[PDB]
Protein backbone atom coordinates (compact mmCIF):
# COMPACT_ATOMS: atom_id res chain seq x y z
CA UNK A 1 0.00 0.00 0.00
CA UNK A 2 2.88 2.33 -0.77
CA UNK A 3 5.10 3.54 -3.60
CA UNK A 4 8.58 5.05 -3.66
CA UNK A 5 9.06 8.00 -5.99
CA UNK A 6 12.20 9.88 -6.97
CA UNK A 7 12.44 13.40 -8.38
CA UNK A 8 15.92 14.12 -9.76
CA UNK A 9 18.08 17.05 -10.86
CA UNK A 10 16.94 16.56 -14.46
CA UNK A 11 13.38 17.40 -13.37
CA UNK A 12 11.98 13.91 -13.79
CA UNK A 13 9.88 11.63 -11.60
CA UNK A 14 10.73 7.93 -11.87
CA UNK A 15 7.10 7.05 -12.60
CA UNK A 16 4.33 8.56 -14.70
CA UNK A 17 1.50 6.37 -13.45
CA UNK A 18 0.56 5.28 -9.94
CA UNK A 19 -1.80 2.40 -9.11
CA UNK A 20 -3.53 2.25 -5.73
CA UNK A 21 -5.08 -1.05 -4.64
CA UNK A 22 -8.62 -0.15 -3.58
CA UNK A 23 -8.13 -2.87 -0.99
CA UNK A 24 -5.77 -0.52 0.86
CA UNK A 25 -7.31 1.71 3.51
CA UNK A 26 -4.22 3.93 3.54
CA UNK A 27 -1.69 4.70 0.81
CA UNK A 28 1.86 5.95 1.32
CA UNK A 29 4.02 7.92 -1.07
CA UNK A 30 7.71 7.99 -0.18
CA UNK A 31 9.35 10.85 -2.07
CA UNK A 32 13.12 11.17 -2.33
CA UNK A 33 15.40 13.50 -4.25
CA UNK A 34 18.61 12.14 -5.76
CA UNK A 35 21.09 14.71 -7.06
CA UNK A 36 23.07 17.67 -5.73
CA UNK A 37 20.94 20.77 -6.32
CA UNK A 38 19.41 22.39 -3.19
CA UNK A 39 15.69 22.90 -2.49
CA UNK A 40 15.91 26.58 -3.50
CA UNK A 41 17.08 25.59 -6.98
CA UNK A 42 15.60 22.16 -7.68
CA UNK A 43 12.88 21.63 -5.09
CA UNK A 44 10.26 18.98 -5.77
CA UNK A 45 7.01 18.08 -4.07
CA UNK A 46 4.41 15.40 -4.84
CA UNK A 47 0.86 16.72 -5.07
CA UNK A 48 -2.37 14.86 -5.77
CA UNK A 49 -5.57 16.40 -7.16
CA UNK A 50 -8.23 15.68 -9.76
CA UNK A 51 -7.04 16.32 -13.32
CA UNK A 52 -9.45 19.25 -13.51
CA UNK A 53 -8.11 20.86 -10.32
CA UNK A 54 -4.45 20.59 -11.31
CA UNK A 55 -3.96 23.98 -12.93
CA UNK A 56 -5.68 25.80 -10.09
CA UNK A 57 -3.49 24.03 -7.54
CA UNK A 58 -0.33 24.77 -9.54
CA UNK A 59 -0.99 28.48 -10.11
CA UNK A 60 -2.18 29.22 -6.57
CA UNK A 61 0.70 27.08 -5.39
CA UNK A 62 3.46 29.03 -7.12
CA UNK A 63 1.99 32.28 -5.79
CA UNK A 64 2.14 30.92 -2.23
CA UNK A 65 5.91 30.73 -2.59
CA UNK A 66 8.80 28.49 -1.55
CA UNK A 67 8.24 28.84 2.20
CA UNK A 68 4.75 27.40 1.74
CA UNK A 69 6.10 24.50 -0.34
CA UNK A 70 4.52 26.12 -3.41
CA UNK A 71 1.08 25.06 -2.22
CA UNK A 72 -1.92 27.14 -1.17
CA UNK A 73 -2.41 26.58 2.59
CA UNK A 74 -5.23 24.12 3.37
CA UNK A 75 -6.05 23.82 -0.34
CA UNK A 76 -9.19 21.66 -0.40
CA UNK A 77 -8.34 20.62 -3.96
CA UNK A 78 -5.15 18.91 -2.80
CA UNK A 79 -6.19 15.38 -1.86
CA UNK A 80 -2.70 14.74 -0.50
CA UNK A 81 0.79 16.17 -0.76
CA UNK A 82 4.35 15.90 0.51
CA UNK A 83 6.55 18.82 1.52
CA UNK A 84 8.91 20.51 -0.91
CA UNK A 85 12.27 18.74 -0.78
CA UNK A 86 15.79 19.43 -1.96
CA UNK A 87 18.49 16.96 -2.99
CA UNK A 88 19.37 14.40 -0.35
CA UNK A 89 16.08 14.96 1.45
CA UNK A 90 13.08 12.66 1.79
CA UNK A 91 9.45 13.07 2.84
CA UNK A 92 6.45 10.77 3.03
CA UNK A 93 2.71 11.29 2.93
CA UNK A 94 -0.11 8.89 3.80
CA UNK A 95 -3.76 9.47 2.92
CA UNK A 96 -7.11 7.68 3.26
CA UNK A 97 -7.74 5.68 0.10
CA UNK A 98 -11.42 6.55 0.53
CA UNK A 99 -10.51 10.13 -0.39
CA UNK A 100 -10.23 8.67 -3.88
CA UNK A 101 -13.14 7.63 -6.07
CA UNK A 102 -13.17 4.70 -8.48
CA UNK A 103 -13.28 5.71 -12.13
CA UNK A 104 -12.27 9.34 -11.54
CA UNK A 105 -9.12 10.85 -13.06
CA UNK A 106 -6.39 11.90 -10.66
CA UNK A 107 -3.10 13.61 -11.51
CA UNK A 108 0.00 13.72 -9.34
CA UNK A 109 2.52 16.45 -10.01
CA UNK A 110 5.23 18.77 -8.73
CA UNK A 111 3.97 22.35 -8.52
CA UNK A 112 7.19 24.16 -9.39
CA UNK A 113 7.75 21.67 -12.24
CA UNK A 114 4.21 20.76 -13.36
CA UNK A 115 5.56 18.85 -16.38
CA UNK A 116 6.76 16.35 -13.77
CA UNK A 117 3.37 14.62 -13.63
CA UNK A 118 1.48 11.37 -13.92
CA UNK A 119 -1.82 9.62 -13.29
CA UNK A 120 -3.09 8.07 -10.03
CA UNK A 121 -5.70 5.30 -10.32
CA UNK A 122 -7.53 3.02 -7.87
CU1 LIG B 1 9.83 19.60 -9.10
Amino acid sequence: CSVDIQGNDQMQFNTNAITVDKSCKQFTVNLSHPGNLPKNVMGHNWVLSTAADMQGVVTDGMASGLDKDYLKPDDSRVIAHTKLIGSGEKDSVTFDVSKLKEGEQYMFFCTPHPFMKGTLTL
